[PDB]
C-alpha cells in the first residue's frame, strides 16, 4: 500500500460560496478540493477529500484512513476543533500525522475559539489565509512525504 | 416541504411524557408539535418541525432551511446548547434568525447549564415555562414575519 | 386594593420610548402597562403594576404584595438582576413565585449581564422578545392561577 | 439621639416580625429589639435600634450615629453584606467599630453568601446562632465600653 | 425478551488491538464483549453490547434500552465522557442506573480528561484497570440485580 | 448659554472634612461645589450639583438631567462605581456623556476597588488627585461644550 | 468522662499567653478552659476540654465523644479549619452538632483563611471576639440543652 | 508465595457500619478486611491491613511496607485523598504500585472531593461501588503479582 | 533645573498625528511637549521631556532623573503600563513621585489594558482626556511642588 | 508592479543552526532570509529583512516601515508574541497588515505560549511548519499585493 | 535543652539514599545532619536536628524551640510546605526566624508544588541545590547570629 | 580573555546602595561583584559580571556567553524574571545551566512577583538572603564545575 493524503472538511464548510455576491462568495468547497486535487496530481500524489456535518462520520473516515494506508491528514475541523475530544482521539488512535487548517483567523473571533483539542497534537496549524491555507498544508505534506530532491 | 417557520427539537426531547406520566406529565413532544402546527394554521403560516438525537442531522436540517427559504427558526437545542459550536455556526452560516427555547429553567440547574453557545446570537430566549414557551415563541415569530395587531 | 398578579418594573424602565427612535421605538412603559391591564381584564384577573428606580421601594412593594394576597409576580428587575441579593431575598422571603422578564437579550451584551441573583429562583425567564415578554409571562400566569386541584 | 450602642437591622429582617420569610420560629424583629433594650438597660447602657430595606437610609443612619456619639454598632446587614461597598464605606468613614451579626449561618447556603464587604473590617462576626447572636454582640460591646470584672 | 444488562462502548474503542498488536495490546473489543457475555451467561443474565463513533447512535441505543427493560448500563463513554451532556441527559431521561468504565487511568493524562459529564450521576467509576474494569462492573451489576445470596 | 453641566457626588462624600486636622483635612463637599460653581461662572457656564447616599435619588437626578438639557455630567460615584449597574444604565439611558472622578486613587486600595461599572463608558477618568480632579473635569467639559481656538 | 459538652482546641492554641504578654497579653488556654468549666458547673452540665497539635488525636477524640454521648462540640480548629477534611468527616461521621469558634477575625487576615471546611456544617460560627467567643458558644449550647427565657 | 499486599484504610473508616456515619452501610471495616483476607488466602497471598486517623502513622506504615517488601498497596485515603501531598510522596518515595479505592462516589459530592493527590499516580481508581471496590482492586492486584500462567 | 518636572512618554507615542491626520487628528507629540513647556514656563518651573520605544532607555532616563534632582514625574507609559515591572521598579527605586496619564480611556479597550503595573503606585491616574491630561497632571504637580493656591 | 514586504525576526532567532545540528541543526537565519529574498526576486517584489533581540529596535523598525511605504509585514515575534503590547501597538499604529509566523508549534509547548498579543490582529497565523511557514506567508502576501498573474 | 540553631526535616526525608542508591544517590539524611553538625561545631554554635513524618510532632518541636532559646530554624518542610497552615502558624506563633530549604527545585515540578504556606514568611528560600542548600542556610544563619569577627 | 562563570544582574540593580544609605544599606553592586570575583579567583576560576537595564543587552550577552564557552550562569533577572520570556528562551537557546538569584524574598512581595519565567528551568533558586545568595550560587557552581571529591 502507498502514500495518500486525505483532506477532511468539518461541519458547515459545505456552505462555502452561498454568500456569493460580495462578502465572501463565490468560492466553494468543491473549488477548493479541485485545486488541491490538481496540486496533488502535479506531484504524483493520490489525494482524497471528505466533508461532513456529522462528527461520527468524520471519526469513521479517519479510521478508514489508517486501513487505507493514508500518510498524512489535512483537516479543517471547523467548529469541531473547539469541542471534539473524540476527533483528537481518533487521529491519535490511528497515528496519522495531521495539519490543522482554518480559512478564517480563529484568533480574531470569540475567546472560546482560542481553545483547541487538536492544535497541540498537530504538526502545524494554519489559519486566516483562506483557501491558500490548504494548499500550503499540501505543499508541506508533499515535501515531508517525497522529501527534498525531485531532480 | 417548503416552510416559513421551522421548529427544531434537540436530543432527548423525544422522551417527553414517555416515562412516568402521572409523576412527570402525559404531554408528549408530538403533542407540542400538534399544538404548534394548529397555532400556525390559525395564521396561515407554514410550519415545519424536526427532532433528532444526532447533531449532524440537526445541522443538515438547518442547511436545508436556507434552501427552503425558512424565515425564522424556533429551537430547543436541549443538551446541545451547552456543547455545540457546530450548531451555532450552522445557524450563523445560514443567517436565519432564531429564538432559543427550553422547557425547564436552565439557570435553576447545574452550573454547566448556565452557559449557552446559542443565547448570545438568539433574538431572544425563553426557559422554564414548559411547552407554552414554544407557543410564545411562535406567537412572536408570526408577528415578526406577518405583522398585524399588537398585544 | 388586593391583586392576584403583580407586575414590577425596575430602574430605568421609565425611560422607555423617551429618547425617540432610532434609538428605540415609540413604545413606552405606559403602553406596556396598558396592554397588560387589558389582557388581565379580559381574563377577569386583577393586576397591579409598579415601577421605581429605588431598590428599597421595590423591596417594600414585594413585602406589600404578601399582605395583598398576590399569587404571582412578573418582574423585570432590569439592572438590579445582576446586583441585588436584597431583591432575591425579598422574593424568597415572601415566597411568591415569580417570572423574570427582560425586554432585551441579556446574553447578547456584556459578560456581567449573563449573571443573575434572580434567575435560578424564577419559575422562568423570558428575554429579548420586547414588550411581548411581559404578555407571555402574564399568559402563563393566568393559566397557572387556575385549577387548584393541586394541593 | 445620642445612644451609646446602635443596633442596625438590614433589608428583609422586618419579615421576621411580619410573619416569617422562612423561618424560625415566629420570633419577630420587635421581640429581638425588646430583648436587647432590656439587656442594655440592665447594664445601664443606652441603646437604639434601626431597620431599613433601603441602603441610603442605612447609610444616613450611620452618619447620624457619628454626630450622636455612638461608640459601637451591632449590625445585621442581611443581604447588603454581599453587595454594599457603600455600607462598608459609611462605617469606615465614621470610624465606629462594629460587630456583624447574622441569624442564619451564612456559610451553609449559596457560595455567593461566603463573601462580605463588611466582615474583614468588623471587630468580629457571629452567624447562625439566631437572635442570641445579637445578645452576645451586646455582651461583648458592653464589656468593651464599660469594662468590669471577668465575664 | 431482550436484555437485562447493556454494555456501551464509546468512540474509538473499535480500534483496540488494531495496530500494532506488538506494542501495546493484542486485546480487542470483541474479546472484551465475548468475556462479558460468557460472564453474563454463567450468571443466567442476558447481556447486550453496543459500540459506536456517533453520539446520536449511542443516545438512540440508550432510549432503546428503556423500551427493552434494561436494568443497568455499563458504559465506557471514552472521549464523550468529557464532552457529551446529551449522553448524560439520555441516561438520566431513561433513568437507568449506570457504571462508568475506562480502560486507562483518566486522571493520569491531560487535565481536561479529569472532567466528566457522567461521573457524578454514575453509581460508580472504574478507570485504569483495563479490561477487568468491565468485568468488575458486571460483577457489581449482577449482585445488584440478582443478589443471589440471602443476606 | 443653554449648556449646563451637572456634578454628582455619590454616597459618603457628604462626610468630607469632618475629622478635620488630621484625618482628611478641612475641605468640605460644599467647598468643592463653591469652587466648581465659581469656575463655571468664570466661563459663562451653568452648573448644578447634587449629592446623595441613595442610589435611587441619584438615578432620578440623572433622568431629570435629560429633561433639563444637561450637556455633560461630572460624577464621583464613590462606592457605587464598583456596584451599581443601575447607575451605568441611567447614564447610558439618557445618553449624557460623563467624566468619572475620585478623590483617592482607587487602584491603590483593595482589589475590588479596581473594578468599575462606569469607567469603560466614561469619556475619561481621574483619580487620586483630590478635589482638583473635579476642576480638571470641568476644564475639559467647558472646552468640549464651547470649543476654543487660538485666542 | 462522660461529658455532655466537649470543647476542642486545635493546633498552636497552647501558645496563648506565652509570648510577649504585651503582644496579646496574658490570657492562656487554661484560663479559658477554667472559665468554661466553671460556666458549665453553674448549669450543672459536665464539660470536657481537649487540645492538640496533631490532627489524628483530634479525630480520635471526636470519635470517642460519640461513644461518651457528648451532645454538643465547641471547636476551635485553628489552622486545621482551612485544611482538614478529615476533621469535617469526623464531625459529620459522629453526627454531633458543633459550633466553630475563632479568637481572631478570620476574614480580616490572609485570603486563604477565608475558607473553612467546617463552617458550612456548623450550627454557627463566632470569630474575632477573643476568649468570649467560647463563652458565647457555651451559653448557646447550654440553652439548647436546658433552655431558660425572658421572652 | 511469598507475597504481601497491603490494604490501607484512611481516617474515619473505623466508623463504618456504625450508628450514623454519613452513609450508613451495614458492613464494618473488619467485615471488609475479613473478606479480603479470604480472597487473598485463596491465592496464597498474604494480606496485611492498616487503618489510622493519623497521617503520620499512614506514612510510617508505607515506609514499613517498603522495608518488608510488600508487592502492592490498595489504599483508601478517605479525607486524605484531597489534602495529603505527604501521602503521595510516601507512595512515590517507596515506589510500590498502588490502586486507589473509595466506597462512595467521590464525583457525586462536593467539588473539593473531586481532586485527588493520588489518582494521577495510581494504577487505577475505583469509587462508588462500596465494599466491592476493595475486592475488585484485590483481584486485579493478585493477577498483577501472580499472572495466571504458569504459577 | 530647579523643582524640575520630567515628562516621559512611552512607546509609539511618537506616532501621534502622523497618519490620517484627518480622521485621527493632527496633534503631535511635539505639540504636546511645547504646550507643557510653555505651561511650565508660566509657573517658573523647569520641565524636561523624553520619549522612547525602548524600555531600557526609559529606565535609564528615570535613573538619571534622580541625580538631576527631578521632583516629580508625569509619565504616559503607553503599552509598557501593562507589561513593565522594570518601569515600576525604576520609579520605586528612585523614589520619585509620579502621575500616570493616558490619552485614551484604557478601561474602554481590551481587558488586558485594564491592568497597570504603575497605577497602584502613582499619586493619581488620568485617562481618556487626551492632551489635556498631561496639562492637568502638570497643573497638579506645580501646586504640589510650589504651592501658590493661596495668593 | 514591485512593492515592499518586510520580514521581521524576533529575539533568539539569530541562534538558528548555531548549536549542535542536529538538534534540529544546520538551517540558519540567513539561509531563511536568502530563500525569502530569492522568492521575492522571482516575483519582482522587493523584500527587506530585520532581526533583533531588542524590543525597541523592532518597534523602531516597524515605524520606519511606514515611512518606507511597506505594504505588508511577515513577522516571527518569537518570545515577544506572548509579552509585547508595544509590538501590537506598533503594528496597529502604523496600520500595516501582517502575518504571524512561528517555526515551531506554539500550541504544543507550555501553556503560556498559547497566548499572543498579535494573533488576533494578524491577517493570519502559521506555526509548526518550520522555515516553509515564512515562504507560505510570502506567497500569500505576493498574491495579496499583486493579484493579477499568469494565474 | 538546648541549641542555637534547629534544623527541621519534614515527611519522607528519612528515605534519602534508602533505595536504588546507585540510581538515586547514596546521600542519606544522617549524612546531611552530620555535615551540618560539623559545620556548626566549626563556628562554635550548637545545632540540633529533627525529622518526622507527623505534622503534630513537628509543631511540638517548634514549640519546644521557643522554650529552648533557638534563634533560627532551618526547615525543609517537604510535602508539608504546600499543605500545612499549622506549620506556618507554629513558626509565626513562636516568632523564630526561619529559612526554607528544599533539596529539589519545587518550580520544576507539578503546579501544586509552586505554592508554599511558609515562603512568604521565611527570611529566605533555597531550592534545587541539594544538600548544599542546608549548608548555605547554615552559613547565613551563623553570620546573622554571630559577629563576623573571629576572636 | 573569557570567563568560565558569568554573573548577570538585571534592571535596576545598579541602584543598590544609592539612596537611603542608612535606611537602605550601603552595599553596592560593585561590592558584590568584587566579592564574587575574589571568591572565584580563590578557586582559580575566571568570573565575568554584567548588568543592564536593557533586556536586549542581556540577551546579547547570553548569546556571547555560549561562544565564550561559559560553563554556568548566575543570574539575578530582577524585574525581568516576571515578564521576560525572551530571557528564558536565550538561556535555553544557549543551553548554559543557570542558577536564579534574588536579593530579596520574592514570595514576601506582591502576588505578581511569585511567578518566574526562569525558575522552572533553573538548576536552583535562592532568594531573600541578600548578597550572600550570589556567593552561595557561586559555591555551588564551583563545586559543580570542578568537584573536589575526586581531587
Amino acid at each position: 500500500m502507498s502514500s495518500t493524503i486525505l483532506v477532511i472538511h468539518g461541519p458547515n464548510l459545505n456552505l462555502l460560496g452561498k454568500r456569493e455576491p460580495e462578502v465572501y462568495g463565490h468560492l466553494t468547497l468543491d473549488n477548493i478540493n479541485r485545486q488541491l486535487i490538481a496540486q496533488a496530481e502535479q506531484a504524483s500524489i493520490t489525494l482524497d477529500t471528505f466533508q461532513s456535518n456529522w462528527e461520527g462520520a468524520i471519526v469513521d473516515r479517519i479510521h478508514q484512513a489508517q486501513t487505507e494506508g493514508v500518510k498524512l491528514i489535512i483537516i479543517n475541523p471547523a467548529a469541531l476543533t473547539h469541542t471534539s475530544v473524540a476527533l483528537r482521539d481518533a487521529l491519535l488512535g490511528v497515528a496519522i500525522p495531521f495539519i490543522e487548517v482554518h480559512l478564517s483567523n480563529v484568533h480574531a473571533r470569540e475567546a472560546f475559539r482560542h481553545h483547541s483539542y487538536l492544535s497541540d497534537k498537530a504538526i502545524g496549524v494554519i489559519c486566516g489565509l483562506g483557501a491558500k491555507g490548504y494548499s500550503f498544508a499540501l505543499d508541506y505534506a508533499i515535501e515531508k512525504i517525497q522529501p527534498s530532491n525531485p531532480n
